[PDB]
């Protein structure tokens, strides 16, 4: 079994109006999928987390490496395309596109063998997830707080069991947002908070210090991602549990936040901390101290059903009668394209959203849907 | 004055065979270059470091948040940019395409105040300096240890000062080079080893041991760049110092491997660590403790001018009389587009390198040059 | 372009009254200015923070190394000096001195290029701060409580946005002058504390576990600069977040006090911590851990300016919209010199200053107020 | 008993061509006494290590808290003058001139009670120390290696047991140098070596393993005084103990450098580090740690009578028969007023220096030679 | 001068009732002074902490090399003893022993040069302190809980500002004695409280969290004074300062102590801790990081002597107006030898005692006392 070709496809999808996190201005969906086929016909299917173009960019440049290689053999590859571009690597770009490589071919494997990713990772735990709402972004002239009020009673009444807010823009407003929020989801629905690194330390643990009351199960990218000793100062110095790692890569990026005392919940990406090879040596770094693995998840439905995959095969950490388990972060923002890509949608069911079981992935690309959502040529 | 455009040039030209380091075998000179335009006329270039088609994609991706922006204002461009694309960042292909970016800004900043790049940095210590040569790649069924002995004692008949050969390979025949070159040689011209961090930890500490009767004067990248304890154990272990830093990115990396005590030496890439902004802040980091920069430059004339420009502003550590100055790493591979981008060859003259003294990088590019060994389309 | 002349011009205006703080008894305002000319008849200008004619007699030690050096090449000129008088400087007056050189230095170069010195500095993030109020001084039979109370309603009346009162004298009645002070400006202005270094350990984590319900944003110098244990024990032990770095020096102190985690805010004055030249490198640092910068402001319009300089051009830490930013700290007591050195003064209207974007400091020096407070000779 | 008078006499005597260390060049010998007069007629005499006219500005701006002041009460007059110049003081000249106050109370306080200042100091242990001769400076068209050599063996039959040489100018002449100075004194004669701080950290350990077999007691600031971490690795690199304190200042930063392990030997000098009462308390620290103290010494007879009565009370670490004694750094080169400045010299006679033992310091200025010396004004 | 004997003298008188602390349960009060007598006359006089007969049987091995030697040289003699017998020394009865010598010999070196010892020591910053008076023991069919409230009501009734009740029975009966005291003393009066290493750290944090409410000024000797690791658990593990130092001895004692975070008191006893000469290096080291020395005071109105010179002669950390300054510790049960020992009695006046300024410790022995009370033989 050899790979004969190596494809990416770049998808987008203009808004309404641009969407602002505390992190980022954009003003359209756009992701980039990886297609690998062999010389048998089989064909797997993968994603990149962050820019698109730069991703489909770098998987052409490994693609050399690629094309006459053995897919089956997913350790050497990974090590290979990471040797190979890591000098100018190492984080980031070089870590995102080799995870989408990964991903496609864990599904060639799957389908060689005749088994789904979760069963080669190892088995099943679990076939379902419970699914949490992530929320709206800022936009212009739309007030935050009751439309975040709104929107999270809308979540509420779709019967997700939490939802995660977007602040990071300023102590008092957040606040306000947060507050409302609370009031609008009932006294039982989880609630989280995610700053996209937009605060200072002190605004970071002056924002939890006074959130905290209103019962916040965890804090995610308080600070930047690369300040270790501020996200441990934010730990330090407020209630709310810490979180953070969809921007950080790699097993030697999340052992530096890890070592730091980071985080009490550690989030890689599977499209961007490089796939599944490398998220299960970041899943057993985390058993080294006790700390929580709850996977980022932010993309297609591929990067869904490939983050359904590993959440099936995620270890207990402690194992005991009914666990504490993996739950899957749910974007609910507008993007035709999301589900248009996969012939079955992966949606959530009154909160829950249950994981394929088919051989590799346990998807059926829609071809279609890649051409009806092509990003225009530049 | 505001920027207009920004373009990137592609360079490629193949070669007889291939050339082989440790670290990766390529098979053409590969390179690119980055071009801004201004409202005014003004024209800055840059150039960044490791693989080209992708660094091109990232610098149009940046090319969002260029246009209109006033390119006198290079700390907040830098701030802005990197924040930017900061998630799926941080290392790699982020700062290296930012580090192009940033020096055609620095050179648009010094043609508009009328100053070389130097004197912007706070002024020229030096006026030229002396030049490494480096040595030749592994080639098929070449013999490395009297391809080497030969070459080197034709950089010693130039005029060079001193050579670093490649290892990384195997200490048996590594130790077997180093001994032909040394004896090539004489006694007197320096001699400098880069393993390409092709070595375990084992075989870069016994090779040191081994080598060091040879009169060496760094070991360069003996292990990869993400063990930054293997670093120190190597450093702690042999005798020859320890060099890094071409592999590594801005002054968060940075400040990892200076606080890991990984080298003795860091060499910071012009076109790789964050470009001139970043660098200067690299080389304040490195005074704390007292480590001495070497810059690491490999790439076309327009490199050679960012790292001279760089060169003549660098502030001994220690001032003294006669002080520790840094050397110009020189390859001297075929690569017929080196200096063919540049109007003005920047060439050593019995080894050393006279610094411009031009408005910005002080150079004019040869836009014909730029056509003709323009990389053929995908 | 050479410089020909250094000179230095003494100010004092005694006091109706003696001015205490916990950490100092002054009768007289007294400040020094450096006045920098050039062969081309550039004349720069600059201010040295602390005792004015030790200051005065530094700068005169420095003039030997100044005198036929080229001013625009102000990395140069600052490590050359600073390695003069090392051997018994490296903190205090030899970086004080070397600070209103400094400043001078990078007036002359804006003067040069034709660019204000916050462009040179790499770009203006903001054209105005928002200033925050000093407070008075215990002087002999006024009550502090009173005192304060009114006084900081008075400011709290011209549109300051915050103020910060000074204490370090006694638990009990800085509490009582906290109390009153919080009262009197109403609950939404911004409240900061300085102690200038006058409480033991317990007394400032007594203070600050009592304080922290008046909504105090900063406790400064709560302890003696040398003790950097008992910085990090008082940021341990109580809420209040810590200020410090008026009376700590250059790259090397500065790091000293990172590295202990002694502050929350680091606060480098212009003119006494080695100038714009080695304020850009203590920012660099702060960025390493993420700690705030916010400046220390005391003296004449010739710091003001400078001040205001190096604040436009502060990159936020964290980049996001809306970011914090650099307020001012404006002493309003009684100095009839404060303006007057300026042809135009460098005010406060309704809370914010707004910047120079002249060439260098953007003023213009009124020599005849030099002559007017000319300190009397001894 | 009150101070009634503090004046600062300033000496200077031209070279016929300047003397050159790594650190500095000068063209004169230039020093600064302290003179500090009381109600009763007593009168004590001090000396400041350091820039002279920068010296006695910071003694005139201490002045003021002496006036007036029992000088009997050493402790608090340092802790009180301390406390006041402390915000831009620290280290350097705000220490260098407090030591010369201190020194002349010290002196007033030994007459005052009938009493030598190794008594008070509580004790004599010797009542004469070996003194060790340093070399000459580098000058203008002089060859180092013979000058030192021929310097030495003058030295040599003169009677002293040790010389110590100034390196720091280039590895390579500078071992010239040493071996050199080594084959013209013989094998018996101990050597030392000091770089001024001249060197790399790379330099410095490279001199260290190849000086090691000359047979060296100490090599005294490899390294710039801030970078500790620099000496720790050069006292960790090579064979040769390493020394240093003469750029270091008060408890604090002598603490600093001992706790980071950086020396071998601590060379406080009694007129730079905080006089008689901050050099018992260093001398306490070194005791923690088991680290020799050496005083440096550099000035004039007043300055040598004050490191005479310190040495004399210096307490052995251990104790012992026979123990480990301070030796007398003892400047050789030329300086007619250095001897002059006393009615009666205090000089080697076969390499030995009596310790005085009348009140004070035991000695008693001539008034004419500070008249027949006085610097000109300026 | 020389000593020519050294003679010790016990005191003894036995209680009506034994008295308990959490440490000890003793039925006499049984005390040792130190007498040393030199050939001109002097006399001077000392006490040792701790078990008497042993004191007077370590003086008594001491006294060998004490005949004969200057007294005046006190620095000197508390080397050589110290040494003499550190093999089977360094803590403890050795320590104790040498402090009775130590302060006769500074109350011989005061009347040999007219001076207080308090002067020697470096001057007198106060000239009275404020003691705090201690609480009763323990006693059989008395209930610690009314016995504690009354008698400290007649302590406040008698002036004294302060109090400290003994502890470490029991957490419950504890703080019901606490609390009691509270109530009887008002809510003015500080309040201290002192465990006698009597808790595990358990029962010292429990009690601490459930006592700072009211309003405890410092937690004495929670825990054993070995386990240093235990008294940095309690000061982080409860709010109220820890203090200790009475069972802890020398330089390397107190630094082991300091360095270990475990007080922010540190309470040397005169008569424990090595005497005036090792009790100026203790404070010393409480200066590195800021912690504050209030001595601990246990015993003869010789003692009390001793002690109020070094309170004389503390320096403030920091030198601030109105500093914190120490208070005296003042045992009020039952000794009719504390004060006969003294031919004028060292006295609290409402509250405050004032500091003898005669030659020595400025007190005259009454030996009709020490026959008066002389310990019985065996
Ligand atoms: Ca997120
Ligand atoms: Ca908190
Ligand atoms: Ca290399
Ligand atoms: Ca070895
Ligand atoms: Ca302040
Ligand atoms: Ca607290
Ligand atoms: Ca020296
Ligand atoms: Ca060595
Ligand atoms: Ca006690
Ligand atoms: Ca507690
Ligand atoms: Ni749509
Ligand atoms: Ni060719
Ligand atoms: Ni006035
Ligand atoms: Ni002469
Ligand atoms: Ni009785």
């Amino acid at each position: 079994m050899k790979i004969t070709a190596v494809r990416t496809h770049l998808l987008e999808h203009r808004l309404d109006t641009p969407f602002e996190s505390a992190s980022m201005r954009f003003d359209r969906r756009a992701h980039v999928l990886v297609e690998i086929e062999c010389d048998d016909g089989t064909v797997g299917w993968g994603e990149c987390l962050g820019p698109a173009r730069p991703n489909a960019a770098v998987v052409q440049a490994y693609s050399g490496w690629l094309i006459g290689q053995d897919p089956r053999q997913t350790e050497k590859i990974w090590a290979v395309l990471y040797n190979a571009l890591r000098d100018q690597g190492q984080r980031g770009l070089s870590l995102t596109a080799l995870s989408g490589i990964d991903i496609a071919l864990w599904d060639i494997k799957g389908k060689h063998y005749g088994a789904s990713i979760s069963m080669l990772l190892g088995g099943r735990w679990r076939e379902s997830v419970r699914a949490y709402a992530t929320g709206s972004f800022k936009r212009d002239n739309v007030d935050r707080v009751s439309d975040n009020a709104s929107e999270m009673a809308e979540r509420r009444a779709e019967g997700f069991h939490a939802c995660k807010i977007k602040i990071g823009f300023g102590v008092e407003e957040d606040l306000r947002v947060i507050a409302a929020v609370r009031e609008a989801i009932g006294p039982d629905m989880r609630l989280m908070i995610d700053a996209n690194h937009g605060y200072t330390v002190t605004e970071a643990i002056t924002l939890g210090d006074r959130a905290a009351g209103f019962g916040i199960d965890w804090f995610e990218e308080p600070v930047v991602p690369e300040q270790l000793d501020a996200y441990a100062r934010v730990r330090a110095g407020q209630p709310i549990p810490v979180a953070g790692g969809e921007t950080w890569h790699g097993r030697y990026g999340m052992w530096q936040a890890l070592s730091a005392g980071a985080v009490d919940i550690l989030q890689p990406d599977l499209c961007g901390c490089g796939g599944f090879s490398e998220i299960q040596k970041i899943a057993t770094l985390a058993t080294l101290h006790g700390v929580r693995i709850v996977p980022h998840v932010w993309g297609t439905g591929v990067q869904i059903a490939a983050a359904l995959q590993f959440m099936a095969a995620m270890t207990p950490d402690p194992v005991r009668v009914n666990p504490i388990e993996p739950i899957m972060e749910f974007d609910r923002t507008h993007n035709p394209f999301r589900q248009a890509v996969l012939r079955e949608p992966l949606e959530a069911v009154n909160g829950v959203v249950t994981i394929p079981d088919g051989p590799g992935l346990g998807i059926e690309i829609n071809r279609d849907a890649l051409t009806e959502f092509r990003m225009p040529d530049p």
